[PDB]
């Protein structure tokens, strides 16, 4: 998978299930173009967002809809979303896992980047 | 001080000094309007961004220019910047501290929301 | 796997490979008895520490040897290790993934707990 | 103040108040000898643990009684406590702040090590 997202709930010690994720790519005119979206599975993972061909060089924004997740669980959280912005593939194709750990007033995010 | 930002460096175990921070407020047309900005001090803190009168309820984005910070230290970073997007709510406590802990491929952020 | 450990390097954006991990279980006399040990693979994962039969109720300490990891990479870090202490299996068997994210002066740790 | 501890709650976005903190120093026989202790204040901070004269180089353990904190708030926690084990080094800066961010199934810790 060239781009995978994994999300964990720090209150429950579980995968964060059914979290909406939107990926954007910065366009030539500096706007954020919709690139891919999906929602995390029962494992907290989102696979299948893109393909090697379509995941070209660029600046990407992964927007994890944390508010919609907490509100569905009946919780009022602090953040609107968690947003990971990075340049991808600029020295050739890489595989990226974007991981996030969610609490109502906090989040942590990291990237695992590998060369196939 | 209704809004403060504090930034640490997890690689050096030190405040993150001279990091640019931009705060935006979401406008009615969903665009991000500049609201306040500054650079973190020797203590990693940015005070004086706004006033009680100016800081009304709404959605704010705090963008921390982490890429330039790491580059100035000679370290290769993953993110373009760190973003913190949140709603200010008058129903809650009245002082917001946005804290961030920076590593080259990760970051953590939390909100400390208190009343004097 | 009843107990798995995963470790990630926040400076490199990679698995943390060849990290030594020692698990202890608190004995009747309140000392920490050696329970299992191993080291993370190329994927940053440590499987095979224990079995369902041998992983009984108790208070466990997972000690991740972060200093030895950083020093092997030629880095002087702050912590001696990262230490995760928790009661396991006290309402019947569970599966535990202990995750850690390492920086030279920081670390983060979370648990994914599932019921088989 | 050569050693300070600050603790936040990631669920409430607030200092972690009245959390017990115990500091130990490693003795020659590898046992942990009590060194200092206290409870975090209304600001989540614990000052006055030691003095420059008492705080010599060595290995220290800071144990934060997170389980009791969460229980007092009616929240089910994973960890027995959070531990931070580190070496004090005179070669480095002279003031240590040990910071921790608490969630029920996770915690993060960092060191802010500075000179006056
Ligand atoms: C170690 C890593 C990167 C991870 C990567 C993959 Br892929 C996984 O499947 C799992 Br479970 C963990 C991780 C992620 C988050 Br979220 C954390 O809060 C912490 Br601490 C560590
Ligand atoms: C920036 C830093 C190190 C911090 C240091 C001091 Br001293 C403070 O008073 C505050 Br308020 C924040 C911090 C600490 C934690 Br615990 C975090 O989860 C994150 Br994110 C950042
Ligand atoms: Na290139
Ligand atoms: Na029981």
């Amino acid at each position: 998978c060239p781009l995978m997202v994994k999300v964990l709930d720090a209150v429950r010690g579980s995968p964060a299930i059914n979290v909406a994720v939107h990926v954007f790519r910065k366009a030539a005119d500096d706007t954020w173009e919709p690139f891919a979206s999906g929602k995390t599975s029962e494992s907290g993972e989102l696979h299948g967002l893109t393909t090697e061909e379509e995941f070209v060089e660029g600046i990407y924004k992964v927007e994890i809809d944390t508010k919609s997740y907490w509100k569905a669980l009946g919780i009022s959280p602090f953040h609107e979303h968690a947003e990971v912005v990075f340049t991808a593939n600029d020295s050739g194709p890489r595989r990226y896992t974007i991981a996030a750990l969610l609490s109502p007033y906090s989040y942590s995010t990291t990237a695992v980047v590998t060369n196939p």
